[PDB]
């Protein structure tokens, strides 16, 4: 029946873990079509002064592939 | 001495992470008694026109039984 | 070439996710220099009357050795 | 929002993979209600003289909790 | 055919390992018909200043569900 | 010397596992070329009234990349 | 009291999981006496024109030792 | 230089964890020479009416090869 | 609010597991204030003549941390 | 902010295992533009009469996206 | 149709990580028939005055099982 | 009886995986005393303009501890 595809992304963002995660799927809507669901595989960071830096947020995003 | 048991819940929001944790907990606590921890199995969600429609945490509730 | 070392630690926190990231990075500031990067190991917490007492994030920081 | 539960059941057949789901999924649909969805975990099995004697599948249910 | 149920406990001990995991059981058998196997998910536990206050033993309880 | 890519893709299907994976390899041979193995990482599925509505086979796909 | 080893192996077939299962099993019994029990490690195959070529499933089988 | 080997034994006992696995030590040093370390992966075991039926304890014994 | 750190250490033992994890604890409370919990990792051992020689739990040990 | 892509790929070799992995770069580099780092994930390979026939390293490669 | 077996070796190597592999798969070829690839699983070592005494690779070995 | 400790590092170097370990070894026979052995649990590095720019190997250090 149908099929669907997942890629890995990397979304980042200073603000915090859900902006993280939107700043991946804004980029992914781009080049993209069909995105139906997304899964965490992990959440790490940079360090700076003020402490956390950029938040990372690895995750893969699952998408319908057209016929 | 003591035993507790564990229970799997998804808990979702179309807030953020933390909502969706509240919402599992909050649901929990109709049922069961003595709710000690949590822990965080997996995060994903769904995609929609604005980015994230749902954040769904799965994670496992503990608590005390009674004897 | 370079060397890093990665310490475990378990920031908590009342308020968030982050916070307890952030709380973890703070204390870290204080003992460790070069902090460079963090990875999320876990995410857990306590149970309260109003639901999440307490956010516990386990994380591994990661900082630059002197030679 | 929606909250949902999930539990480990372990379905045996001695005809196959499939089969050994759809057992655990027949008495599952006998005392829970609004059943959605389920995730293999493990798929092991018993041997006898003809080889494959049980085929056991292991595997968590999700469903919606009511209110 | 057959269909079993997996419940996730976690037995506590003072005494030792074994302890914690006959303590889960033992519970379990207070509301669980047809207990059958049993596996250790984590074992861990609390510190005092005798060393272990309490040893815990997270596992896991199969048991086989009946016709209706 | 030779460089192989993987794609995961998520193969649906109501009749069966094999049918699944095959669906996924059927879609896949028609945008990949040089298919040579496949990995299945996961096996869940819906719910319907009879039972198992669709499966969902998660595989990675092998396969060749020319110079 | 008894002790049980297990061993390593990897059932192929054109045909099906379940048809690769049983031709491991098959030949098991060849030269190891006493087979109990099986568990699926892997699932994977070879892809061929008409899709899946031949499918491999990594099991290991555990069978009793005569003390 | 020197190279090792590595069976997976699964001992069992009705009187505990350390029992269950010299017993498959014991068992282990009779058609094995060289028999260095051991590795527990597993610990599972049966349910009787007093509670622990037996103690299984899935483990890796690594010897040295001669040549 | 507080925070806390893990430590890994390999309690050793030639009578069994707890006395391991005891072993590890033990030598813990030396140099390191306010342990809270531990969570073992892995359970390996060597061989000898008569079966396990030594009994090896590798363990985290969990502490608080003070602010100063 | 920046959103990364990461594609997994199978680095292949007689030599040895870096060079494998800059196999896969190196092809990696033919059609992705802002590679940053990778993650070895498996390292597998053939078995040939003098040993090892070739070295097979699979890995992950995280490059950046642009803007459109 | 065909069935493997699959063997855990460790190959151990003053020289490097390779070498080490090679050093498994040569014992093995004496003992075992069809030898067809090989995974490593882990990458372990002792350490010496000179840092690394040994390098030790746990890798599993396949091979074609004979139906005789 | 005895009891070691384990740190985990991050050796780097731009010459290959080897280099990596020692670099960490080097520096951890600076401060630490009786480094037994060494475990490796991930390798993973840079992207340059030549291909790898450095090799980054995450191991754990384990050395026994006085009393
Ligand atoms: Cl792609
Ligand atoms: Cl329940
Ligand atoms: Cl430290
Ligand atoms: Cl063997
Ligand atoms: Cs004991
Ligand atoms: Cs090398
Ligand atoms: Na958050
Ligand atoms: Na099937």
């Amino acid at each position: 029946g149908k099929v669907y595809k997942k890629v890995e992304l990397v979304g980042t963002s200073e603000e915090g873990l859900e902006a993280a995660i939107q700043a991946a799927l804004a980029r992914a809507r781009k080049t993209l079509r069909h995105l139906d669901w997304f899964e965490v595989k992990e959440i790490r960071g940079t360090i700076g002064e003020a402490g956390v830096k950029e938040y990372q947020v690895v995750l893969e995003v699952g998408f319908r592939l057209e016929e």
